[PDB]
This record gives C-alpha cells, structure tokens and sequence, in this order.
C-alpha cells in the first residue's frame, strides 16, 4: 500500500528517549536506502547521499578516477548547467558543501538554511541523474586534484598511507594511488590513447548506480513532506544493478609478512608501527571482538601495556585497535612514538607488545570487560550530544550500507551479545608469523634503496630474521601487565536538576573577588546530565619571558603525564580534562558527565599544587618538547604564516626560535623552584555551565581556591595589576611584509591581512557582510578557475580586540604573484556589489544572519561561545541578536563606503601586512587586470617592528 | 696710584692650581668689597651683591620688612621705572635671576648671556641707586609675600626653626618673625599708624650702606675690564657708615636651657632636636674647632656612636655639627630619626649622647684627626669641580664679608694652624646643663598647650627634671664608643692619563653583548681625577607587581643600610654611590675620585650577590618604609599633582596606595627568597665616564659581570626580551581631569599638561622656543600681577618619548578658576606673540641657544646628560648642536602654527590632561577674559582610563 517508487518503509527507527528528533527509514524501488529525519527546531538542513564506490574501483591505468570524478560531478548539470551553481546557492542561503572519497565511498553533503531545503535537494539531486561533464572544466579542475595531492605530498601521514599500500600485493586494489594527480589524469591518457572524458563516463555509468546509493535528509518538514520529497527527487536515479564490489583475498600474503620497513620522514618524529592483517569483522559489530582487544591493547595506565613501554622510558603514547580495509579484510594495529631510548630498543618493544598479548590469550575473553564496554556505550548513545546537520546525514549515509533501517542509528554504539568465540579468533591473528612493522625516524636518511612513486618517500624494506620472530613467539609472560580493574568513575547519578527559578539565559557573574571570578549558567535547553568546567589561572610568571613561558609548558606537560592513567578510567567513562598554559597563565577544562567530576577536579587540582617530579620523566617531556619546537619547520607554508602573523600583531609573543634558545637553560632545580612561584600568586576567571546548581558551582569553586591556598599557600593576585597584552597599529596607508624561508615544501604560504578597525557591534558586521559577499566567488575565481593553489581561504580575522580580513593561500606559484592576483580579486569584488542587484544582497543579508543565529547544538558548543567572550574580556552574551540586527539594516552603500574607506588600494585608512612563507628554493592569458601596488615596507625584526608602531586600546567590556 | 674710586687692590688671591679662571680682589672707596673672576671660555656671565643685613634687624613693630624689601627693590626703579624689566630683560638674554633674606644677609643674583653682562649690570646696580618704591605694587607685592609663607605654613622644617626662635629671648632679635605676612605687613600698619613705603624707605636708607655691600662679578672680559665696569657702576652707591648690626648677648639664656619640647608635626615623623648655644666661632676658621668636634660627633661606621644607637635599634639617622647662628652666637646640634622603639627611649637615647661626649673629653684633641680633615679638604680644595657662575658668585658676595680678598676663595676649606685649646672650649658647652631638646611626633597631638603665633604649631613646653639632667651628667663612658681609624679610602693616585688617540668626543659603545652594554668617554676637557660609574641592571622581576617593587626596594634599602658604616669612610674621602630601585630593575652609581672606585664597586656587588638579611634591620627598614609611604599624604599639593600625572601617562605604574596594600605580603622568607631570583638574569647598560681608559673601563666592567656570575649564578638577559613601557596617547580634542583630595593643606595643587607629539628634533623645538617666549610672562602675569600663587611654574615635559606642555600651580584659588586664567594666559600669549617684534623673536631664539648651548662646567654635568641619553634609548649625544641649528631656523609662523595645531582652545590636536589636588576643606577686576571650555571626562580609575586609550610607539634611538 506504500507509494510504487517505496518497496519498504521504516522498521520503527531505534533512537535515543533523549532524542527529540522524528525518524523514518525507506528503501526506494530502485534500492536506494533512505534515513529522514525530522527537526521543527533545526535552523539549517542538510542532506547527503553515499555511494559504495572508492578509489578501489580505479581503474589500473587511471588511478584516481574516482576522486577526479566527483571534482567532475559538482561541476554542472543539464538542468543547473553554471558550473557553480549549486555552491552559490549554497553559500546564497547559508549553506555549506563537502565531499569525499576513500576506498569504497564517495560521499557528498551539503546544510542550508532551513527555508530552501526543496532548492538545495533539486541541485545536488541532478548531480545523479544528469551531468554535463563538460571538458572545458575537465582541464581545470585537474589542477585542484593536482595541488590537492601535492599539499599532502611532504604531509607525512599521508606518504605512510599510500606507502602501506605498495607494500602489498601489486595485483591487488589496495595498492592503487587514491588521490590521482595530472601526471596520471591528463597525461598518461594522451601518450597512452584513451579519452578521460570517455573512461570518466564509463566509471560514472558501470558504478554510479542507485542499487548501491544511501541517502539521508533532515529538514524541518514532516516525514511524510520528507517522504514525497525523496521520492519525486529520488525515485528516478538510474539502477545499474551492479553487484557490489569485493575484496576478499586479502592484499597482504604471506609474502608481504615477516616484513620491515625503515621509512624517513619529513619531520623529525620517531614512530613504530605494528601491523596484523585481520579477516573482516563487519558482520560481528553486534559483538566488535576487535575493539573489545583494541580496548585492552589500547588501554592506558594501571597495569596496561603502554605503562610499562613509558617506565623503560622507550615510548609517550600508545594507540591500539582495529583498523579500516574495504569488505573483505581490516588490520589490527599497534602504533606508539619512540623515546631516543625507544628507537634503540624497536625489538624489545616489540617483545613486550607480544607479551602483553600472549597474556591475553592466557587469560582469556572476560565478560565482565564486555559488559562493562557495554554499559558505557549505551550511556554515551542515550546521552549522545545532539549533532551538526551536516556531519549527521553524511555519516548516516555512509552506515546506511551496513545495517538495517532501524539500527542504523544504534549501530557501532550498542552491543548485545558476548562472543569469547570471535574474541579468540581475532586474537590468534596475532602473532610474530603475521606481522608487518614500520619504523619512521630520519636516522635513515640517505640509506634508502626505494622510493614510493606516488609520493617519493624513501624507504628499506626488509625481512624480519627468523630469531627475531623467533623471539617474539618466544613471548613468554611478563609479570607486571595486569587487567584493567573495575571502573569507579562509571557514572551512576544522571538526574537532571530542576531549573532553579532564578536562573538566567546567559552567564552570571555570581562571584566577583581578589581570588576568583566566577561565571555561572544552569543548563535551559539540552538538558543532558552533563557539566563544562572552565578555569583559567592568571599569573604573570606564566609567560614573563621566554625561560617561563618553557617551565610552564613543561610543568602542564610534566602534571599532565603523571595524571594519565589515572586520567584515562575517566576518558573512558565520558570525562576529560585538558591543561595547558598560555600567555596569561593556565587553562584547565574538564567536560562530560557532571556526576564524578569533582573528584577528577580534586585530583587534578592536588596534583597541580603538590607536584613531584620524577627525574627521569623530566628528561624526555623536555627532549620531546625540544624535538618538536624544532619540528615546526616542518609544517605547512600556510601554517607558518598565520603563526608569524599573530608574532608580528601582538604587543608579546615569543617565537618558537627564541623557546628553543632558552629551553636549554631549564634544569630540575630550576623547574622544580618555579612551580611554587607561579602558583605562589594567582587570579582565577571560570565558567561553570551545564547540569549544576548555583551552590554546586560555588562549591566546586571553593575547593579549587582552597586546595591551592592549603596546598601551596596561593594569595590573591587583584585582577587591576594583570597585565594584558595589545594588537600592534599599522599606519594608515602603510603596507608591511614579513619574509621568511620554508625548509621542506616547494610549495610557499602567504597571508594577507587588512586590518580593519577595533571591534563593535558596526564594524564588525560591515568585515563580516563583505566577507560572506566574497566568500564563493574568492573560491570560485582564485581557485576554480586561476587555480593558484589547492588552499585558497579568506574571511575575518579576530585578536586581541581588533580585526580585519585576511586572505590565505599555499600555492606553486610566487607570493607576490598572488599578492597581485588577490588584489586583482578586491576590485573585481567591489565591482561586482557595485552592481549587485539589491535582492541578490538582501539574499547575503539573510545568508548571514541564517550562520550567525543557526543555535548550538550542544553544551560544549554553547559554553565554548561563552567562554570566548570570557576569555576575550568582552563578556557580550547577547552579541549575536545585536549584530543580527544591525546586519540587516546594512545596505550596499555602506558596505562600498566600507570598502573604499579601508581596503580599495586607494583606501585613506587601509592597513596591510603580508606574511610570505617562501618555498624550498623559491624565491624572494585571460586573467582579471591587477592594480599598481605600493612599495612594502621590510620587516627584518619584529620587535623594532612594533617598538616603532603605537598600540591598540583594549575593548571596553559589553 | 689705584683709580680714585679703589681704596685697595688685589691681595693676589689664593686659588686651586687647577683653576683656569682668572681673580681680582679690590675694596672701593665707599667701603665695597669685591671680586672679579674673568673666565674667557664663559658662555654665562654672572654678579652677585650681598648686604650683611637680613630679618635680624627687622623693627619690633613689622617683622618680615628685610625680606619684604627685597621683594620691592626688584620693583623698578627711577632709571629703568618698568616694573618687570630687571627679569625681561634677564629672560630675553639667556638669564635667570634670584634672592634671598636670611638674618644677616640679602643676597641678590643673576646670570646672563656673556655677549650682554655690562646691560645686565647696569640694571642691577640701578635697585642700589634709586629704586622707585612705587605703591602699585607694594599691595600687590604684599600677596606673593603672603602665599610665600602659606607654603611654607604646613612645611614642618619651617615649622621647627620659627619655633626654636619663640623659645628663645623675646627681647632678642633672634625671636623676630623672618618671613613676614599680610597680617604684619599691610594690616597691623593701618590699625597702629605707620607708613610701610615709609618704614620700607627707612630701613633701606639706615641699612641699606656701601660699606656693608660685597660683590662679585665674572664675566669673558680682561681684570682690567671688569675693573672699570664695576668701578663705574658701584663707586657711587652711597656710604651710610652703619656700624655693623650684632647679637652677642645670646638668644638663649639660662632660663631656656634644660628645656623640653613635644611637638607636634604634619607629617608623621619621628625626630629627636638636641641642642647646645655656642659662642661663635666664625673668627677660629683657621682651626674651625666646631667642625672637628662635629666631624667626630655625626661620624658613622665602625666604633660610631650613629652605630650604637642604630644597634638599639632606636635611630636610623644622625646629623651632628655646628649651626649658624648670627654675629655673636651660634648653636652646636645633634639630630637623630627614632624608630618606633626609640620614641620610648629618648632619655636612653640622650644619656648616649652624652656618654659618646664623655668619651671625647677623657680621649681629647688629636692631632692626626684634624691632620686627617685637613688632608682631604686641601685635595678636595683643588680637585673642586667648576661651579656654575651663578651660585658661585653668590656664594663668593657672601663669603666677602668674613675673609682677607686674598683668602676669600680658601676660607673653609683650607685648615692651617691645630688648636688644641679651642676645641676643648667647645668641647666644655656640651653637658646637660646647656642642653635644650625636642621630640617631634604626632603622638602628642590633642596635648598640646601652645601654639606658636606665626606658624600655628601644636606643642608643649616643660623643663627637664633635676634627676634627668643629673642621670645625663652621671654619663660615664660606655666601652663600646671607640674613634674613628685612619681612613683607608684616602686617595694618593691623582694621575690624570694621557688622552688615548683612539679617545671620541661622545660616549662610544665599546661591548655590546647580552649580559651586558658598555658605553665608554675618556675626560677630554675637565682632566681632574675624577670619574662617574653608570650601571643599570635590567631584570622584569624589578616592577612586575607591587609586592617585588616592594622587595626591589627594601632590598637596596637594606643592602644600603648595611653597607653605610664602610661605606661613610669613602665619602669623606670624597667618593660616594647611589642605589635605588627603578621600573625597570636597579640603578648603582659611583662618584669621585677614580683611584680607589675598584676597592668601592668591589664590596657593593659582592654584598649584592652575596647578602644576608638582618632579621631585626628587616621589621625596622619596613616599618619605616611603611610609615614613608603614608606619609606622602602631607606632601605638597603641587608634588601630588605631579606624582598623579606621572601614573596616569605610564602604561605601567603602582601607586603608593598599591604599593602600601602589598606591603603587609613581605615577610623575611619571601624577600630572602626573591633576591636569588632578581640576581638570576640581568642586563646591565652601563655609562662610564672620567678619568679612566679604555681597558680599565671594560675591567671594570668585567669585575661587576663576574662578581655576579660566580656568586650569584647571574646569566644574560637578552636585551631584545626587554619589556619596555610606552606613554598613554591622549585623544585628538580630549581633555580628561584626574581629581584628588589632599588632607592636609589649605592650598590646591594643579599640574595642566598640554601633550604634544612625540619628541624629535622640529616638535623639541617647537615646545621649546614658545616655552621660553612665555616663561617670563607666565612669571609676570600669573604671580606678580594675578597674584594666584606662590608657586607657578610652566614648561617642557618629557618622558617616555612623548612631550608636552605643562602648567603646575599651588593656589589658594580652586582649580576650575586657575584652569580658567590659565586659558586666559595662553590666548594673550598667542596674541602677543602675533605682536611682536621679528628682533625681539630673534632674541628669544637667541637666548634659548644660549641655554642650550651652555657647556657642563664639570664631569657629573657632562656625565648626566649623556646618562639622559642612555635612560631613554635614544642615545641623541650630539643632541644640543643639532636642536639649536634647527631652532635657528624657526619663525614667528611656525611657533604661531605650532599653537594652533596643538594647543589653542580650538586646537584640532589639543590632547589635554589635568590633575587637580584639592585643598583640605576646598572643594571639587580688570582680568583678561578667559575663552568657554569643555567639560572634561573624569577619570576615576586609572586603570580603566588607560585600558581605553591607545599607546605611543617608542622613540627611534638616534
């Protein structure tokens, strides 16, 4: 009796009682799964359709047709011909859009504002049922594949990947590139035969089949609404009725076993990897034995295994579990960073992963684990943060493939039956005759035999000799790895406190003196059994010079890894905490269930205020801390310019360099001296925000102030002598840039920065309308047709009570090219709203508002936005309504006047300052015309830099 | 043979070898006598008369008339009628002018250009020939007298001396009212008949003789010259042959003696007042048996008796010696601070006193003491620095009447003949039955009987018990007052080195490097063995917050003050130090003759790197901190303003209120603890300058470096790591006002500042150049006619790099009415300037030249202004000659533009600020018209005030 195009419908989808939210499953006709999802409160909806089609479907000779085919997709249709189209709409009614490609998914998703959801589905719907897949495209967006691969190509994570791939069978699809580049998408086809416009076709009509196609839409709608929605947009996709593809023999043989490999990397980090080839446990996810073992391999403090690597003093961190494949086979893995000491000593870490191991199978599966793993899931599945939209439908999309209608929602969270069985099988993988061990540190470098094609990785590879395996099987048992043992910080109070009748809708100050300020908010709308705490200590010696700033980082960083296993039972239970220092002192965080966490907060804080150091963890926290101040030189070209940016704008900041200088004058003594000083005077600024009373949140303020003052004798530091830092001034029509080399990328990074004006409610939404104007034609025109770079983002910059637009991009191509090129964008820009029609701009108008008022979704969400006006001294709870209203009261005019006032080349107060990240060894047509630029002045020091420039006033309190 | 005029000539006058000038004495025939000092390299020229009359021969019925008439005689007179035009003149032509009366002086002083000193004399010789006396301004007059004493009302220090003179003799002059006031000036003459321009014509025609004038001129022209000049000019003052006026009875009768006196002061101090009538010694200068006595009395260090009573814990400071009295008498003084423990023990305090006395009359006269003192005194007799023309002919007028012309110059500094016998006489006016004593201290307050007339002094007058006196007569000798020992820091090494031919007219920076800056000039004019020692040591831990400027503090305070007893011997010895806390660490200077200056600078930074704290000199340095802190209080109205402004125009400063609230944090532990830390990084910039090479500078200079490092464990701070604070910015057309109460004055204080822009060679200029074109009307306007106050000041202010105008006036007037005429002022001001003449313009540019240009006659002059240069980094050493160079340029316009740009009323770049210290009740005609004004913005927290203003860059280093 249901509709002809619905074979079945629903199944009574299982949900969360929390769940406000309505669901229906479907299946189409035509074999399409289909998850709706209704939300009368959502803001913006969203939609996402997955198809069970990756790069493991590439076809030999074009690797990475996969991923260059979705790029194809979103380029245009018969009935939306623009070639972008659907993302002007997107970003035209407040929408977003992604998409992605692993080895058996191609999953695209879009959000938009709640009132356009019809127009965004009837978009994104022709994409599948009629492309143009037009060539005068296929030859430009083989560019933003090509930049795409070639930012990742120096990213060592990714080089790892495609590198364990390789080292597998070759006749396996496993070992194909993913990412594609130009080299294998527009060149190997000419010199080869073969039309990429033809193979795309085929690829796109063999695999693009509505049998093997999810879908899942929320939107405001009723479910039925929904219903005929999908249907008419729906129904009429193409089946193909191809069979699902299949890997079942598995890429790595007995061949490949018993290997080595020493890999260098791009930075200088030292990793092992441990590798077990496992068969697919898909189907088993009612009992997932292969992350009851993950769970124990990969556990944390008392008595695990990753203890007892960090006591030898040969490993920080550990992480363990199963790993993905594509249907038909998975890994087991075993991933940990090596001390000095620990890169010494691969083989006896190895032995004592075995041991640890061999253990288990001594001991055997234990239900109590199971269900105790089985008790916390269903808690944190009830109690599920209610999620974006947008990353909700995708990732429904994507568990569409695997579970019935009405547990596609409980799936991967909720166990039921206990399997020793399965437990055992997994665990005979196991074994020193099944292992593949990878070892990244530059200690090899230059003594490679291969390379890896795709990425030009060096690399040995090697057999693992016979004693050597012979050893591990000879794995006997060490004494020290014990189980876990119960669980104390399992929650057992989940009631939800009355609103007290005196509650209010945004943070009160309910205590303000010398000691301690403290903001408060009981929860009026998720109503979860959880709390956010915030802290943040204030103390001048924090970061008074360079020597400091190092003590208290490693002092954090010391506390913190002293308090891990301890810690870890929490993390476990849905508590966590982070810790970390900053310019202005320490920040400590503590989210999750509210009901034990007073005990963590006691714990943490006595720890902070009675601190021991053992000697020998000293050592490597500050080897570790040293490696990576000098590991920065590694990262991207963009990255380095945003840091050196934020150097150059704030009154203090201490570079990485002047860190490293004076890490070496850190001893024990010293260290150990400095700690009673730092926390010797002290001014506290929290939020306390969630499931809590009023008297519970001063109540948990009270035991922090007094377990410092009993403990390390803290008095207070009034908040009138804190002293807090400034945004340097530029000169009205100045231009400054700063110019710096990159070591390793061939890429360079850049950011421009005009800075506008100090920040309020006018100046803020002017930087904020122009930015959404610009936002998709700044992605349209300087990536998708000039193809400069596979990074190209701009939008509003925020800091220290300033503000202004910036403009980021890692590109090929040299800094003062896309100086101009960006420049060359900003007149086209003003031009374009010139002669924007005025609805068009209302449209901006209304997209703008849509984001800014779009409500959180959940409590870290919401006191993350709170906390920022905290920390920023601003304390404007009701920002958002205010600017939302001065927004829409904007008109074109003013956004032109905006414009020509600060940032026409001309402008009398523009404000500009370039950082350009140069690459390796660089450096020092129809295109729009770019403007004559001034000379810029050269930053060579940036500390006469901003001696000689005056300083921003600090913004007065809402 | 000597011109008719001159009675007597020369004598050949005994001077230093040293001494370049050139000396002439001569007696006139009319009784004058006079010195003529030529200087050829001169760039000020300079006369001083002095009368040997003053408030002594007051007449009984209107004490005050001396001073009184000086004030009239500067009133005009019959060749020059103009009432102002002596100080116009001496304004237009880079001269300043003073007086003063004492009890048996009035001495009259002036400097001026060398190009114009014959028109300077003139003018000046005029007020002994015929002054006009004219009753315009003796009403006025009247007024800045009047305000002159109201200042001084609240001064304690005044206080105390009318108040040993109302405690004497009434029928002895000494007992007259000095200062005078309206009450007994224009009042009490109307009420009892008597004509004050009648009295005031006596007076100067009964004392107002030749023969009891001295004068003393120097000036570029030849003996010869000066002759004739002044020949010319005095020969004809008339010649009343008045017997010299003396006092030899003595003020202080048997009946006055064992006197007792508790008073009460404003400020809150504790001092203790004894006091032994002497006859006068005046005649014995060749011995001067009261300054021998004296020498050993107020001695300190080891075997002292400061020592003693500072072991007691009952006194910090001593001063001992001998008083002037007048003609006939004089007094023999000991004054001590108590502690509050000493304020219980007065009596103990005395008895020690006496005991040390004691001690003096059983050991008797020693030779090698006086032969010590008369040592020292020689070569400090020769090595004197040059003085400044100014105050030495002033000084020089004065001495005129007590020495032989040939011995005018060495008169009391060269000893000659020992007296055995003179010093015991002295010696035998020191017992308890001579002895008058008073205890300062508010803890009488509200029990006191008197009340001083003029002054209005709380306090009691009692007579000292038999039993008492009779305890201090049973003074036998305590062991441990022991003598002084020869003294070691004598200096025997007076070799001036060869000028090195790498030597530089300016400081050169000789090592730069990160623990320390070396900047180094070797004498190249002075050549006396002499040298200045400049270090600044940098460390944030100085001023990070209130509690360490505290500890910054008492730790010098404490490190001085066990320094002292070592220290006292090198002072003597012509060799001292300075050593204060700064915001930005420690400043250490080193005074004196080089030879010794290592010996000195070696047990300073030992005792820095190596000291121990006292616990009991610890509670005593900080009580008496903290009492010093709440004693700022009873400061003057006008310090306040000042103290205020300073704050507010600071990115960083603690107030004393701050600082006071921090105080009571500082324990012993926590400051022994915070030594180490301030000592364990440092940069030092240091500047020294002398009689030194540039080996020994660096040797120097290593030995502070290495004292540290090996003692103290000091390593660099990197210079670049420097916290630097900027000046607060003031907004274009703003005019904030920061007001205060002071409790204690019946007078307002008001400091007005103009800011301007930030200090270069053309806005230096600028500020300069309209500041002394309106220095003297600012005099002449605002206090001699307006009559607002006795202090009215106005010029350039400088710090941090930035510069204003300022204003500061105490008044018995509210602020609102001084803001107003000050307006008023600045509107004739700009007019009269648009009025005048292009060769009186040239003449204030020439004047200011003049000024600026003037050479430093000795080495801390030279050294300080290059120390200037240091303090504030800009390192501008040949400043003087460029900023007059540009000056030269300047005309009416600019100065006219300048105003309107930046300080008119309608300035589009006015940036004004006003601190207003209000009086203690007080508050919250033909005049000039003063324009309308803003309302200001308050400031009521000056923290808020400057969170929300931008800030100044710093100034580029030259």
């Amino acid at each position: 009796m249901n509709n002809p195009a619905i074979q079945r419908i629903e199944d009574h989808i299982v949900k969360s009682p929390e769940d406000k939210r309505e669901y229906r499953g479907l299946e189409l006709a035509n074999g399409i799964k289909v998850l709706l999802i209704s939300d009368p409160t959502t803001d913006k909806s969203s939609a996402a359709l997955d198809v069970h089609i990756g790069s493991l479907s590439d076809p030999p000779n074009i690797p990475g047709l996969s991923h260059f085919c979705f790029h194809m997709l979103f380029l245009g249709t018969k009935k939306y011909p623009k070639e972008n189209e659907y993302s002007q709409f997107l970003s035209e009614h407040a929408g977003s859009s992604n998409a992605f490609t692993s080895g058996e998914h191609t999953n695209y998703y879009f959000d938009v504002s709640h009132e356009h959801l019809e127009g965004a589905l009837d978009r994104f719907a022709q994409f599948f049922l009629c492309p143009l897949f037009d060539a005068s495209c296929k030859d430009r967006e083989v560019n933003a594949v090509d930049s795409e691969h070639e930012k990742n190509v120096m990213n060592d994570a990714w080089r790892l990947f495609q590198l364990e791939k390789a080292t597998g069978n070759p006749k396996h699809p496993f070992s194909k590139f993913g990412t594609g580049n130009k080299y294998t998408l527009e060149t190997r086809p000419n010199q080869e035969g073969i039309d990429v416009r033809e193979e795309l076709l085929k690829f796109h009509s063999t695999y693009y089949s509505s049998n093997l196609m999810a879908i899942c839409v929320l939107g405001r709608e009723s479910l039925d609404d929904l219903t005929n929605l999908v249907v008419k947009l729906f129904s009429e996709v193409e089946n193909k009725n191809v069979p699902l593809p299949e890997f079942p023999e598995h890429p790595f043989q007995e061949e490949h076993l018993k290997q080595l490999y020493k890999i260098v990397p791009i930075k200088d980090i030292r990793n092992l990897y441990v590798t077990f080839p496992i068969p697919d446990l898909q189907q088993y996810y009612k009992s997932n034995p292969g992350h009851y073992l993950g769970h124990l391999i990969g556990h944390e403090g008392p008595g695990s295994l990753l203890s007892e690597l960090k006591s030898k003093g040969w490993v920080n961190t550990l992480v363990g579990g199963q790993k993905e494949g594509a249907r038909g086979f998975m890994f087991f893995i075993i991933n940990v960073d090596l001390t000095e000491e620990g890169l010494l000593h691969v083989e006896d870490i190895i032995l004592h992963m075995f041991q640890y191991i061999q253990k288990l199978r001594a001991e055997g599966p234990q239900e109590w684990v199971f269900q105790e793993c089985k008790d916390l899931n269903a808690v944190a599945f009830r109690f599920k943060d209610k999620e974006r939209p947008r990353g909700y439908t995708s990732k429904i999309a994507g568990k569409l493939h695997y579970y019935p209608l009405n547990g596609v929602l409980t799936a991967e969270y909720l166990l039921e039956e206990f399997r020793p069985d399965l437990i055992d099988m997994v665990l005979d993988k196991l074994r020193p005759e099944n292992v593949r061990v990878a070892i990244v540190s530059k200690s090899f470098e230059g003594k490679t035999d291969r390379t890896e094609q795709w990425y030009g990785t060096q690399y040995k590879q090697e057999a693992i000799p016979e004693d050597v395996i012979q050893k591990w099987q000879n794995a006997d048992l060490n004494g020290k790895f014990k189980l876990p043992t119960k669980n104390e910080f399992i929650p057992t109070n989940f009631e939800i406190l009355a609103l007290e009748k005196d509650a209010t809708p945004y943070p009160a100050l309910i205590k303000d003196t010398a000691m301690s300020k403290l903001w408060f908010k009981q929860d009026d709308k998720f109503f979860l059994p959880k709390a956010c705490l915030n802290f943040e200590f204030f103390s001048p010696f924090a970061y008074v010079d360079p020597l400091h700033c190092n003590m208290a980082y490693l002092y954090l960083e010391l506390l913190k890894d002293s308090l891990n296993e301890y810690a870890y039972a929490a993390e476990l239970a849905g508590l966590s905490y982070d810790l970390q220092n900053t310019i202005y002192g320490m920040y400590l965080s503590v989210k999750g269930y509210n009901d034990k966490q007073p005990i963590l907060l006691k714990k943490i804080t006595e720890k902070m205020a009675t601190f021991e150091i053992d000697k020998k963890r000293f050592e490597i926290i500050k080897e570790a801390y040293m490696r990576s101040l000098n590991n920065f030189r590694a990262e991207q070209p963009h990255q380095h310019a945003m840091y050196y940016l934020r150097l150059l704008m704030t009154e203090v900041a201490w570079t990485k360099d002047e860190l490293k200088e004076a890490l070496d004058d850190v001893t024990l003594p010293r260290l150990k001296a400095f700690i009673p000083q730092l926390l010797s005077r002290l001014h506290i600024e929290a939020l306390l925000h969630g499931n809590i009373t009023k008297q519970a949140a001063l109540g948990v303020m009270q035991m922090v102030e007094d377990t410092l003052i009993e403990h390390a004798h803290t008095k207070p530091l009034l908040p009138s002598q804190l002293v807090r830092y400034r945004e340097v001034q530029l000169p009205d029509r100045g231009w400054f840039v700063y110019q710096r080399r990159n070591e390793v990328h061939n890429n360079c990074g850049i950011e421009i920065y005009y800075q506008t004006d100090m920040q309020s409610t006018s100046e803020n939404m002017f930087l904020e309308l122009f930015c959404q104007i610009i936002s998709e034609p700044c992605f349209n025109t300087l990536r998708t047709k000039e193809q400069l770079g596979y990074i190209v983002f701009s939008g509003p910059r925020r800091a220290n009570g300033i503000q202004g637009l910036r403009f980021i991009i890692q590109s090929e191509k040299p800094p003062h090219y896309l100086e101009s090129r960006v420049e060359a964008f900003l007149i086209t820009m003003e031009k374009a709203i010139e002669d924007m029609t005025e609805e068009a701009f209302q449209k901006h108008i209304q997209a703008l508002a849509i984001r800014r008022l779009d409500k959180p979704k959940k409590l870290s969400a919401e006191c993350a936005k709170y906390w920022g006006e905290i920390i920023s001294q601003q304390y404007n709870y009701d920002r958002d309504n205010i600017e939302v209203a001065y927004l829409k009261t904007l008109s074109k005019d003013d956004i032109i006047k905006f414009y020509k006032e600060m940032l026409a080349v001309d402008a009398p107060r523009r404000h500009k300052v370039s950082v350009h990240v140069l690459a390796r060894e660089m450096d020092s047509i129809n295109l729009s015309e770019a403007p004559p630029l001034p000379q810029p002045e050269v930053i060579h020091n940036m500390t006469e830099f901003k001696r000689g420039l005056p300083l921003f006033p600090l913004v007065k309190p809402h």
